[PDB]
């Protein structure tokens, strides 16, 4: 007689190759990379002979075997590839093998190979597009948007993007290194806790709870090895294998450490830590560098040096050489990109015609041209062109594109930015010829989340009725709303200015469009990016 049929013992079924320690706040303790998951299976034999060999099978294939020595047994073995496996215990003797019923086990890896695909329906006004224009359609998802903004990875209209940027991955450093974070309550202290025992100038995760642990759709079971934004991005990657998901390093409040990378010791340490970050988190497809800005004039008034352009070029070159190596080891295509000032004065601090040789795309931040940071000089915050009243306006999309083109940047590298938010002023007064921009303001407009800034969702839903005047400036390619009684003025992108930008990209053979930030759109802005770049509906 063959052995009796074993019964798998109840026990944990989810294991991880990269493990997240559930009680640690320092990135170095939080994340344990192993060569393989340590899997454990037990069984009982309730009827028959226990056989002479016990085997654990994963989809029929032996991962462990040993002597079958009693009515119950335990196998501890390593599994080096992620997935969901039909596991069985089989008991064998000379007369045959008898296999248990299959139990599914999870062997988690950060490519999301153990996860069901996160395929969610489009929400709000989002309509389906195919990505067939061959142009970039990008947007940023922000890590902290899962809190007050309540906008999670399952709400991303992912089929409508080619590029999804994760803002932001910080670089470790305390006093003197990340001083700009101190302007945000608790933010500098959160980074120091995350970076404790970790060298300055290495990357980390700013909010490991939101990134890895917060229950979210598809990752709510307590034993799920990855949860939060990363666990959902892994599952999104299963649903959208051609979507490029890039970690964005820097941004407004996390750019200070770039200013030190003229020291090759620090720069080498940074690049090596980026490599390790991509080996650890396999769902990411490259790296986006958002250094605001070489030369300074970013958040920190004390940083910026004439050397920064040279540092930037060297950095892009070294990141490229690291990515070409990773790409060789893995067989994957990795991308290197950068979000950059669209102001000619910042553009001319960098030789982009040299750095473009290392880079896949340049995200031109053709927005924030004007806003409540200047109450005196009012203007269109994200316009294509100068307006009729001031044809020599410095800060326009076209002036940034032409600055790059004049350096000798190739048109196909350049991705034009659109805003999914408005900036505005209150108390605008002293304007002439019915153009509020010719006046001056007394303060910022009341914002959705902070003063002077309104989600595109709120503009469309609250500010396109009642007393609000609406004008589309067809010279600048720029809409604006104005409430004269309070003097509230908001400058923003809408479906039409986005269509102008998209048409311009096609005419000038540029690379495509990107937007900041995805949670703020109701679908109008992203629908228009897709349509205007010539993506097919459906
Ligand atoms: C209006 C807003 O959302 N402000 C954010 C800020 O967003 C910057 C961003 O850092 C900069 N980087 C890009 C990439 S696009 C570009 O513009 C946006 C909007 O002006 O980000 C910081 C953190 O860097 C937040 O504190 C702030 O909420």
């Amino acid at each position: 007689a063959a052995p009796g049929k074993p019964t798998i013992a109840w026990g944990n079924t989810k294991f991880a190759i990269v493990e997240v320690d559930q009680a640690a706040t320092a990135y170095n303790n939080l994340v344990k990379v192993k060569n393989a998951a340590d899997v454990s299976v037990s069984w009982n034999l309730w009827n028959g002979d226990t056989g002479t060999t016990a085997k654990i099978l994963l989809n029929g294939k032996e991962a462990w075997s040993g002597p079958s020595t009693g009515s119950s047994g335990t196998a501890n073995f390593k599994v080096n590839k992620g997935g969901r496996y039909q596991m069985q215990v089989a008991l064998c003797n000379a007369d045959g093998c008898t296999a248990s019923d299959a139990t599914e086990i999870v062997v988690a890896d950060t490519d999301g190979s153990h996860l069901a695909p996160l395929k969610e329906p489009l929400l709000e006004k989002n309509k389906p597009y195919k990505q067939n224009s061959g142009k970039v359609v990008g947007s940023y998802f922000v890590e902290w948007g899962v809190y007050g903004r309540n906008f999670t990875v399952d709400k991303i209209p992912a089929q409508n993007l080619t590029h999804l940027l994760y803002g932001f991955i910080p670089i470790c450093g305390g006093n003197g290194i990340n001083d700009s974070l101190k302007e945000i309550e608790g933010s500098f202290q959160a980074l120091q806790r995350s970076c404790q025992g970790r060298e300055d100038f290495k990357v980390s995760i700013h909010d490991p709870f939101a990134a890895l642990q917060k229950a979210q759709k598809g990752v709510t079971a307590w034993d799920d090895p990855y949860k939060g934004n990363f666990g959902q991005l892994m599952a999104l990657k299963q649903a959208h294998p051609d979507l490029k998901i890039l970690p964005s390093i820097g941004g407004w409040t996390l750019s200070d450490p770039f200013f030190f990378m003229g020291d090759k010791v620090k720069r080498d340490r940074f690049v090596g830590s980026v490599k390790e970050f991509l080996q650890t988190w396999k769902f990411f497809d490259g790296v986006d560098i958002d250094w605001e800005f070489p030369g300074g004039k970013g958040a920190n008034p004390n940083l910026g040096s004439p050397q920064d352009g040279e540092t930037y070029v060297l950095l892009m070159k070294e990141l490229r050489a690291m990515l070409d190596q990773l790409s060789a080891e893995t067989g994957r295509k990795y991308e290197l990109t950068s979000a950059i000032s669209a102001g000619k004065d910042k553009i001319d601090k960098v030789a982009y015609n040299v750095a473009q040789n290392s880079m896949d795309h340049i995200f031109l931040m053709s927005y924030d041209f004007y806003g409540a940071f200047d109450l005196k000089n009012l203007g269109h915050q994200t316009a294509l062109n100068a307006p009729a009243w001031k044809p020599d306006t410095a800060y326009t999309t076209v002036n940034g594109v032409n600055a790059l083109l004049t350096q000798g940047v190739k048109p196909g590298k350049i991705v034009v930015g659109t805003a999914m938010y408005g900036r505005g002023w209150t108390g605008v007064n002293g304007y002439q010829n019915n153009i509020p921009f010719t006046g001056t303001a007394t303060g910022p407009v009341k914002g959705t989340w902070e003063n002077g800034i309104v989600d595109y969702r709120q503009i469309a839903s609250q500010f396109m009725s009642g007393e609000w005047q609406y004008t589309y400036d067809a010279t600048a390619e720029a809409p604006y709303v104005f409430k004269p009684s309070t003097g509230d003025l908001i400058t923003f992108d809408d479906a039409r200015s986005v269509q102008a930008k998209g048409k311009y990209v096609l005419d000038k053979q540029l690379g495509g469009l990107f937007s900041w930030e995805i949670d703020a759109d109701n679908g109008d802005i992203l629908n228009s990016m897709n349509a205007s770049l010539g993506n097919s509906a459906g």
